[PDB]
Formats: structure tokens, sequence, C-alpha cells
């Protein structure tokens, strides 16, 4: 019982988190194997910030110009390359805590555990979720570039975000581990802003669900719907369309509670209509978006049958 | 900027969890040096926790009776003995990754992290508060008693509560590691129940300065108030009172926002009678009461000392 933003352990990825200099710019890297990776954004001065040109600045770095420490302990760079907007930098050593890993790309609506870090050292961990516009809502002071973004999937470490810059509206953008960048941004000093977001319609019906499971029960209507009269009013209240893989996807909670996906969706349109009726839903006075399915199931279900 | 429900890395408590099997009970255990810290009630059956009596069931127990294992390497119990209502089993191993730590007792309002368990297996990272009636409103499943809460200062973990038992309204309480609960509940199948809970008032007004200082200002106004009025409007509403400690520790954040402690809990009294009239505060449409001054000032670190 109970329900909390949770995030996943973190035991593994602390293990990889490092520091990398380069001048006067410190920020955050992963060491996987014998490879670091971090933005490639730690090889700017402040004269470069104009127009800064990577590939120029990269070949005249010497090896030497990286300044990279796993706690106390230098690693020597042995050599300095560029996948798109991540910096890889070979070092002397292999990680001995490197977990089983990969690195995957999320879509919008999914979710994952940031490790917010600073001068190479954890300071905490929390869930954030992929926005339709490609922003996650984070949390990260000076220094935190470089923090990233994971899911554990089976034995297996997933990292799917590495953290580049707070846009101006308070919101952050960053890339997947191959350097990419989720969302139009770009990693220099530009006029870029998030495009308009959009609420994550097929995680609200996975946090009522939740709710249901820990016995909120108050805005279950007898109502059902279709699909299409559902996304009519999503619309006017600038939800994401509804898909049937989404019904498909939410068939787990279904059957937990016994309530039929477009049931919940006839709740939820009497919701949206009408408000809350001044309650909490989970400890919270709005509907919450920033939960998947999965993170129902992994947090109030289990491997239950019975 | 942002700001998040933030949990301390969980990496060194990791470390430390094994799973404690004695009969069919399996539950979770905590591994430093040659101890292994658990909940009592491990030893009981169904049927023994209507009436237990713990000196007795005890005797009835070899060492060979518990099975305790880290990952699968098995802990040879070679003594196990009770301090109030935690079960301590002196093993033949000692944790190689025990990390700097201390035993402390919080007090309500304070925060804490929780490690969820599983047959020793850690499966999440929340943060939580001890509310005012000493429960905890977790998220706990099957088999994640002996659990833990902690703190992180340094490298020094310090560990405040284990889990012990879901009450009927599917909050929680537990112990510190000394074995004594928090509240006034017991290990046992009774009629007990949770006292009824109030806002943690300084946590709601250290929460605004983080609104404040993340750019929300709507709910700001030029009254000032004393702390006599502000405790009556507090108590008709179920919230803890405010002492001068508590305007003490707001120091630094008035300073940073130049929002006087007085002149906040004015704009406090005010949602706290009229509510939000549909606006949101950091991305919530109530307050919040489960960050403490010093949760806030490390997510909202200041320019001071920069």
């Amino acid at each position: 019982s109970g329900f909390r933003k949770m995030a996943f352990p973190s035991g593994k990825v602390e293990g990889c988190m490092v520091q990398v200099t380069c001048g006067t710019t410190t920020l955050n890297g992963l060491w996987l194997d014998d490879v670091v990776y971090c933005p490639r954004h730690v090889i700017c001065t402040s004269e470069d910030m104009f127009n800064p040109n990577y590939e120029d600045l990269l070949i005249r770095k010497s090896n030497h110009n990286f300044l990279v420490q796993a706690g106390n302990v230098q690693l020597r760079v042995i050599g300095h390359s560029m996948q798109n907007c991540v910096l890889k930098l070979k070092v002397d050593t292999a990680n001995p805590k490197t977990p089983k890993y990969k690195f995957v790309r999320i879509q919008p609506g999914q979710t994952f555990s940031v490790l917010a870090c600073y001068n190479g050292s954890p300071s905490g961990v929390y869930q954030c979720a992929m926005r339709p516009n490609f922003t996650i809502k984070g949390s990260f002071l000076n220094g935190s570039c470089g923090s990233v973004g994971f899911n554990i999937d089976y034995d297996c470490v997933s990292f799917c975000y590495m953290h580049h810059m707070e846009l101006p509206t308070g919101v952050h953008a960053g890339t997947d581990l191959e350097g990419n960048f989720y969302g139009p941004f770009v990693d220099r000093q530009t006029a870029q802003a998030a495009g308009t977001d959009t609420t994550i319609t097929v995680n609200v019906l996975a946090w009522l669900y939740a709710a249901v499971i820990n016995g909120d029960r108050w805005f279950l209507n007898r109502f059902t719907t279709t699909l299409n009269d559902f996304n009519l009013v999503a619309m006017k209240y600038n939800y994401e369309p509804l898909t049937q893989d989404h019904v498909d996807i939410l068939g787990p909670l279904s059957a937990q509670t016994g309530i039929a996906v477009l049931d919940m969706c006839a709740s939820l349109k009497e919701l949206l209509q009408n408000g809350m009726n001044g309650r909490t839903i989970l400890g919270s006075a709005l509907l919450e978006d920033e939960f998947t399915p999965f993170d129902v199931v992994r947090q109030c279900s289990g491997v239950t049958f019975q």
C-alpha cells in the first residue's frame, strides 16, 4: 500500500560517476569500461559560446587538457573523440564497477530516474518523464551537466539521458548516450524555447488505476464511453490522444481493479469537465501524468496473479 | 532550477541489504559489520502475531532456524538476540561494504529516504517524512518489512527507520534501529490505529520559499502578521504550531528571498483559508509539507558562498 514518486536504486550508476575538467569548466561524466562519456560543451570557453566550433575545439585539445577524477583517483586520458554532442574520453583504466548496461533512446511519455551529480559526486535521485515536447522537468543546479537518466530493465542498466542544459522556462534538455538531443535543441547558447506541452493521457489513466488499487474510488462512476468520444474530450483539455496500444498497455491495471479501460476513460472525462471535487488522489490535488503503466505495476501490483 | 521529491543515492545502503528467512516468513535485514538487524516479527507465524511473547518464541529458535543471505551467499548465524522490537543476528562474516554509519532517532517533521526492498533485493528509493502522528506514508508491498530509511551526511549514513507494519489506513509504522517504535504502536495484531495527522507548517513554508526562489510569486501579499495570530489560524486548519525555533531555521530562505518569515506566514494564511483558486505552486495544487528547510536549501543552493 502507498504510492510515491519512486526512482530506481542508484548504486550501479553511482559507481560510474566521475568529474571531468577542461580549463575552468568542470562537469560530470559517466565511466563505463575504459571510456568516460560527457557533454562536449565542457571544452568550451566563454569566447566559443557564440558559434562554438566543436570539431575544431576537439582536435586542438590534447589528452592532457582533460582532467578526469573518479573520487580522488586521477584517470589518465589516452584518447578523445566525439559522437554528436557527447565526448568520449578513452582512459587507461577500465571501471571495475561497470554494470551490465545498454544505451537506449526513450520515447515521450516514458520515465526514468535521474541521478543528480555535482563535481562527479551524486547528490540525489528522482523520477522524471520525457515530456511530449521533449523536455524534462528536472531539478539541476550549476555543475549538474553530465548527470544521467536511466532505467533498470531486468539486470541491465538502460542509460537513456545525459543532461546538457536548462531552457529559459526552467525546464531541461539533453541527449541520449549517443549524443543526439531529445527534441529540436542544440548544445549552444542560442534562442531556443520549448514547444507547448501536452498531458500524457495514458499515464494519467495509470495513475487513476493506482489510486483504485490503493482504495481511492470516489471518482469512479458507472459510465463507459468510446475511444472516439474520449479522444474528443482529451483534445479539448490538451491531452495526448489515446490509442489501442495504450488501451492494451493498461490491461494489467484493468485486471487488478476490475475496471475496464473505457470506464476509467469515462471517469477521467468527468474529472476533466467538472474538476476534482476539492479532493486529493494519492496525495495530489491535480491529475498526475508522470507515472507510466509499468511504474504503477512495479510499485503497486508486482507479480500478483493472486 | 526545478524542484523535485528527491532521495539520497541508495548505493551505500544497497550494499547492506540481505534476506532473512525463518520458517516460511522471508523479509529484509540490514548487514553492518557482523550483525544483521531485522524486525523481530520474522520469528512469528501468523498465529503468534495475535498475542506474541517474543522472549519465549526466541527460546524455541536455534541459530540454524535463521537463513541469512546476501545475494546468494549464506551468512552463518552464530548468535541471536533482541533489542526492543529488532532482532540482531550475529553472523560469521563482516560486511565488507559496511559504510560509515550512525543510528539516529528522528523527530516528526524530519524527512528521509526509503530503500524499498524485497527478498533482500532493492526495488526503489523515495523520500518520506515522519508525520506528526509518528506514521510514514510510504509505499510498501508484501515482503518489504526490514526495509530501512536513512539520511546521508558526507559519507556517513544515518539510519533512522526500519519498516515493521502497515496500519489499517494504508500508512506505515516502524522503529529506529535500536528497536523503539515511533509513536504508540506495537508489533502485535491488535486494535491499534493512527492518531489524526496534522500538516507540518514549517515544511510548507520552506516549500513556499522554494517556490519564490523558482519564480512562483502570485500567492505573495504585502501583509505581515504575528506568530500568535498565525498559530490561531494554524490550529483551526490542523496545522502544527509554528515556534520561534522554526522562524530562525527559515532565516536563510527569508534572507535569500527578502521575504520576512511573518510576511510569508501571512501569504500562507490566505492560501490556508481560501485555497489556490485554480492555480499551482511548483507544479502542485496543494500545500506540500514533506520538504524540510534543509531539503529546500540542498535543491535551491544559494549564491552566498558560490
